[PDB]
């Protein structure tokens, strides 16, 4: 029975959509999502560090239904940065409890470098974690990584379900 | 490539039990002896543990800074702990203060250490040691003195002697 580790930001949670929305509201801009392809987005840091920010994020389309399915055959762990935005440790945990209530809360791990994670698969948007992970790395598409080619790529949660269906 | 050692915080890097005993003695005016705690784990203990700053103020286990720094010459070092409202902040600040040579990207907050990919785990809790998939190294604590399944080290100069012996 194999183990899949899943990153939170830009994979399970729509962290980028939330930041852009807040920036557009506050600084009165019209940043389009497309314009961030291959790129990374002061006010932003302050948006990310506001209490509740990680609590209020949207779930990525189809992520709940797909992860609930994968959980029938795979052990699921959720992995996320701790020292990135220290003050949001609790909000992230509470978001996972709200939106992924069917997962064992003991399977939530906070770490920097995900090479410490013992699992067969890692679903992550960050190439820097995909390159160091010691299982099979699966790259979840995000605007910043659209020009990366080294890793097996999945664009969305339906793509995730299809990948796992193909190796079973 | 470097091999990796995962190290637990409480009762391994940090003298958590010394702190709790001290606090209990002061408050309940007791004189609990450690020799009374062999095999034992010990509402006001929870209250002591949950006071903001408790984990920030722990003493470092003798020789831990020196031996972990030396081990870091040859092995990548990860710190694993559960983290308890202010405990996350207090623990990380404590590591930054007392172990500044360690990389914070290697701090791991989890409940069950079966998720950790490392060659070695140094931990006092036999429940963690039993589920770890690397080499489990038991660090001696009052509560574990009758556990015999795992390789035992008593103190950090003994941990150094263990790693020296395999080199
Ligand atoms: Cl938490
Ligand atoms: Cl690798
Ligand atoms: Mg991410
Ligand atoms: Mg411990």
């Amino acid at each position: 029975r194999q183990r899949i580790a899943i990153d939170m930001d830009e994979v399970l949670a729509d962290t980028l959509g939330a930041v852009v929305k807040a920036v557009n509201e506050r600084a009165d801009l019209n940043i389009k999502m497309e314009s961030l392809n291959g790129k990374k987005l002061g006010l932003v840091m302050d948006i990310l560090k506001e209490p509740g920010f990680f609590r209020n994020l949207d779930v990525m389309p189809h992520a709940q239904e797909v992860v609930k399915q994968l959980n029938e055959h795979y052990d699921i762990y959720i992995a996320t940065a701790a020292m990135d935005v220290p003050t949001s440790f609790h909000d992230k945990y509470e978001w996972l409890l709200e939106y992924f209530p069917f997962l064992d809360p003991q399977h939530f791990v906070f770490c920097g470098r995900k090479n410490i994670i013992l699992a067969d698969y890692l679903i992550d948007d960050n190439p820097k974690q995909l390159e160091i992970f010691e299982g099979k790395s699966i790259m979840f598409t995000a605007s910043h990584n659209v020009y990366e080619h080294r890793f097996e790529r999945v664009s969305g949660w339906r793509d995730v379900k299809n990948y796992f269906n193909s190796i079973e």
